[PDB]
């Protein structure tokens, strides 16, 4: 197998409903979607979710980026993959959402050749996964309404964003669980946005509330403040913006910082990577959740899915881009309906036309 061209295209599609975290708001989900055709006639799928709040990444930039990958690997063969990052790699320092875009297709590709869905080659553990569903920021009695909706839906486990200070969100925390009740998991994000005392102070204002996890309390680059959070709750603590890639996860690691870490295609470059996170995790005894930017839709969110599905070391799932979404890019793949199971078909590669 080889690859004849690869086309990339601009895809911005605006959200039914803005939404707010800690480091700002999202209203339109712009990504670049890639297409490697093969001399063959295959073509695979690849998608780019640039946020720039949270890698720095623009549209324009992760447009520029591949097709520089795009030149660079015409000839390869998509199960080359050690080559394909080799290249990309050498040609960019930095620029995980244009690396995925590649990978993912890739990925899908491989699947297709070898006629079976992604799943299968990446562990093959399970064919679907649970995802939760995430809440922006807003007044407590607004997101007690909204997490009552989502319960409605199906849904057991919420993701609440937080992040304007402490005594309000706390007080968001506190009106959720009220409204829904004890019998539906909720995990906090609060986007860096708390320092790492009151990071403990609020989580052990919420020590009845039964929290399930925390993600990122405190700045991506205060390792320290997030180890002594880490050390100070018997809360679990995830790390997600303090950990991009493998290398990440090898310092947290041998450091110890965080109980679980937050994978995102869009912030290692890919599959390849994701998978290198994974292992590393599983080695040191660290659960994997599987995450994704408000950028990315059908396809970032497909290949995703699979991984996690693939592998038993992701036990958590935040898969919930394609439910904000107007309308869908391509056919197949992860629906847009806001739904907590997420079944993967049989379809070869990613299932997506
Ligand atoms: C809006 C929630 C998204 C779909 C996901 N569950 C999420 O929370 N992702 C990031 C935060 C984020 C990233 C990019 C962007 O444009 C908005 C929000 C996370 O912290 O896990
Ligand atoms: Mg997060």
């Amino acid at each position: 197998m080889k690859i004849k061209q690869v086309h990339v295209r601009a895809s911005k599609i605006k959200l039914k409903e803005t939404f707010t975290i800690a480091l700002g708001t999202i209203e339109s989900a712009d990504s670049a979607i890639v297409e490697i055709e093969t001399e063959e006639g295959l073509v695979g799928y690849g998608e780019g979710g640039p946020g720039i709040f949270i890698t720095g990444e623009t549209l324009a930039g992760t447009l520029e980026t591949i097709e520089l990958f795009g030149q660079a690997i015409i000839g390869l063969n998509p199960f080359n993959i050690e080559k394909i990052h080799e290249v990309m790699d050498k040609i960019s320092a930095f620029a995980p959402a244009a690396k995925a875009a590649i990978d993912i297709a890739c990925y899908d590709l491989m699947g297709q050749k070898a006629q079976l869905p992604l799943y299968q080659l990446l562990g093959g553990y399970d064919n679907q996964v649970i995802t939760d569903i995430t809440l922006g920021i807003d007044e407590p009695n607004v997101m007690a309404q909204k997490a009552v909706e989502k319960v409605k839906l199906g849904f057991d486990t919420l993701k609440i964003k937080v992040g304007t200070g402490i005594e309000a969100d706390i007080a968001r925390v506190k009106a959720i669980r009220e409204a829904v009740g004890f019998d539906i998991k909720l995990r906090l994000d609060a986007n860096q946005a708390w320092t790492p005392k009151d990071a403990v102070k609020a989580i052990q204002a919420l020590a009845d509330y039964q929290i399930e996890l925390v993600e990122q309390p405190v700045k991506r680059r205060d390792l320290e403040g997030l180890k002594y959070v880490t050390s100070q709750v018997n809360t679990t603590i995830m790390a997600d913006e303090s950990c991009f890639d493998a290398q990440d996860a090898l310092e947290l690691v041998k450091k110890g910082t965080v109980d679980v870490i937050n994978i995102k295609l869009m912030k290692c470059g890919g599959i390849h990577e994701a998978l290198k996170i994974n292992q590393i995790c599983e080695t040191a005894g660290i659960e994997c959740m599987i995450g994704c930017m408000a950028e990315e839709t059908t396809i970032g969110i497909t290949a995703a899915a699979h991984l996690a599905a693939a592998q038993k070391n992701i036990t958590r799932a935040d898969l919930d881009a394609t439910f904000g979404l107007e309308t869908a890019p391509v056919t197949g793949g992860v629906s847009l309906e806001a739904k907590p199971l997420l079944e993967l078909g049989e379809a070869a590669g990613l299932g997506i036309s």
